[PDB]
């Protein structure tokens, strides 16, 4: 459920979705929220402060303790079957963040498309750190306390090591990324949710990654 | 504290304090042991499964620990150890042991497991099995230190603020820091009290020299 | 506030807000000054000992600071500096200073002390004595930055998110980030307002270029 103030906000949250202990605050005009079926979005605080903002959460998404701040003309899209523990998402500068299907974001994530303040080059006075969209691909696992900064695109089927800060995009899927700066530390892997399988062949969710 | 199951044994001696702490035990044939003169406050401790062993020796002070133990796991914290806020997770039937007279600053994360599997595409095998963590006697973890699976810390070691350990170390009496974690100083001993000018003023340090 | 001891002085301007902030001073000869138009809110500030100094100039905004000062220590924060949630600890009779118009994001941990001694086996002597921290003018600390003892930060520097500083830098007008912390960008100046087109549009930045 939610607290909505302004003109022509559209909030459509499926009746099959649970929103226990969550604060959804929409302050402004022409904002739109869609939450799909069989979601569990609990103990969160989602704030849309501005105009023309979009939040889209697909089916079967489970979120616990997300603190999310969206400003005018920004967009957050989270695709189906993604799960997220406690963390923070911040979108400004009329930008966007997208998180793919069947991602797994462990406690302590911080994801942002913006530094929130300008840096200028002394060579010409011009701003050099404009906001840039973040794209997290399908089936990405962010370990604990991962930080994803502006402009970063993460390929499909990637694991990001605990405590890693990503400043730059990667192109290689099926790898583990860790260190500073962040780099590929292992290639040719696939991760899964349940650790009771002899091999990957026992997890029917993984077939697409190896077939 | 909250118990659902049979043949669970819980001995929390008095002389020891558990103010504002939640203990939940779901399962059977589990054992919780907290020694004398311990301080276990504002913590949330969960045991779920069977034949789990939680052992906290005498003279232990823990404030704000979140601890999760799964079936057939064991956590052992030896005497004199002090701990601030942090997290310990044990799974995959493994164990974590923390030696005597350790000093763990706020922010610690200790676990023997990733909680999820990573397989090789090359042979389909899981490659990140859980492994025991052994933290030696008289270890100081600075703020926000992360100790991951399979790591063994020698006796009398300082780990620098915000360091993450992925690998074991063999050298005692050292300071460890950086990324990757590295020995950055050798032949030291730490103590708890700044007012002790020299290691000779601190009777607790006799054994390390 | 709560104050115990003799010759303790506490001057908090009438024009400053201290909502939800607890201030505790225990000892003798301690001095607290908070200047005009400050907002020092939801903070926990403790002075315990003798001859301690807390100086916070005009137009400083602080939210969620946990600050601990021991005997003969001093903390000085100059005008127009803003600080989110964080921790500052000063012991061993040392000093921390934060210059004018700094911007510290939530999560800072700043200390001049390790709080616990490390001794050399060779001679039994303590070898991690506390050292003073100096953060220059117009320093921006990104989220969750840690500044350890002895560190001096030059004027007009940005420190990147989750960076740990364990040693001093001398280059101004740069961005420092990574582990180990290093200069990753030179010849810059940061400002507060994303709405501005260029550095020239922000009159507070005039003193840093030309
Ligand atoms: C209950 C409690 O446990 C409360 S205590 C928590 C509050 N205190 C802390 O977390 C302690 C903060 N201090 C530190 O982490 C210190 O680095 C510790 C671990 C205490 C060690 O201090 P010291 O023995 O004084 O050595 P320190 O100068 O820090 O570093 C030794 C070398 O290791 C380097 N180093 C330190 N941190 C580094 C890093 N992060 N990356 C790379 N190098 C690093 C230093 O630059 C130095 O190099 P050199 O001088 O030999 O060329
Ligand atoms: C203070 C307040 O009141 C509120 S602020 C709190 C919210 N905002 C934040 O925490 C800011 C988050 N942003 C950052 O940390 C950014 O990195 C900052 C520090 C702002 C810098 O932004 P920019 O000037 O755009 O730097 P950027 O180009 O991304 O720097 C990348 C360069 O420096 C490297 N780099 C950046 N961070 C790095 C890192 N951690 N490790 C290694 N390299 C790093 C990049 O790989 C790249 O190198 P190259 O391309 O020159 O070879």
């Amino acid at each position: 459920m939610y607290s909505e103030q302004g003109i022509n906000n559209t909030i459509n949250i499926s009746t099959t979705s649970l929103t226990n202990a969550t604060q959804l605050t929409v302050i402004g005009n022409n904002n739109s929220v869609y939450i799909g079926n069989n979601c569990k979005i609990v103990s969160s605080n989602i704030r849309l402060k501005g105009n023309n903002i979009t939040l889209f959460i697909a089916d079967d998404v489970e979120i616990m303790g997300l603190v999310c701040s969206l400003h005018s003309d920004c967009s957050l899209q989270i695709q189906a079957k993604t799960t997220m523990g406690n963390g923070e998402i911040t979108i400004a500068e009329k930008g966007k963040i997208s998180i793919g299907k069947d991602c797994m974001l462990a406690h302590g994530y911080e994801i942002r498309n913006t530094d929130m303040h300008p840096i200028y080059s002394l060579e010409n006075g011009e701003r050099i750190n404009h906001g840039k969209d973040v794209i997290i691909g399908n089936h990405v696992w962010l370990g604990r306390n991962v930080t994803i900064l502006k402009g970063v695109c993460i390929p499909n089927n990637v694991v990001v090591g605990s405590h890693t800060v990503l400043y730059k995009s990667f192109k290689e899927p099926n790898c583990v990324i860790a260190g500073s700066p962040a780099k590929i530390v292992k290639e040719n892997i696939v991760w899964g949710r349940k650790m009771y399988h002899s091999t990957m062949y026992d997890d029917p969710t993984l077939n697409e990654f190896y077939k």
